[PDB]
């Protein structure tokens, strides 16, 4: 159990803009991460959306929803409601995940929808102990929402 804060997470969206995946919890693996990289990168191109996935061992007593916002803002992807940007953070000691949308995804992915996706895919796996399966299908769920709506490479500004 190691406590993590926003500036304890490696700022991948400061350099790794083609990966977007961040495993600190040690729950994912190179294969799972690389397959997820292709998914996030596909969205990063097709829908132009900055979708970053992060996993942490523990946040301790830190507020999960506020945590995601703080991390997204410093990375830019959520800096006072960024257009096509979305953050995802998993916390092992809490067994919970939380999404963070800026403003450009409000016409696609509402917070409530993202909250439901947690119950639809993440929870059933976390109950079985499948953290990797929960994350992967949680990401795929968000992906398919966009993939089904934006039939063509769509750029906002």
């Amino acid at each position: 159990m190691r406590v993590y804060k926003p500036e304890d997470v490696p700022n991948v969206q400061l350099a790794d803009s083609t990966r977007l995946v961040t495993d600190e919890a040690g729950l994912l693996s190179n294969a799972q991460e690389e397959v997820m990289n292709g998914r996030l990168r596909a969205i990063r191109s097709s829908h132009a959306v900055e979708f970053a996935v992060v996993t942490l061992p523990s946040i301790g007593d830190a507020p999960l929803e506020d945590f995601t916002l703080k991390l997204a803002r410093q990375w830019g992807v959520g800096n006072e409601k960024n257009n096509n940007g979305l953050l995802l953070v998993l916390v092992l000691d809490q067994r919970r995940v939380r999404f963070e949308t800026g403003y450009g995804l409000e016409g696609y992915l509402p917070d409530g929808l993202l909250s439901r996706i947690i119950h639809d895919r993440m929870i059933p796996h976390f109950r079985s102990g499948n953290y990797a399966e929960g994350l992967s299908e949680g990401v795929l769920a968000v992906q398919q929402v966009l993939d089904g709506s934006l039939e063509h490479h769509h750029h906002h500004h």
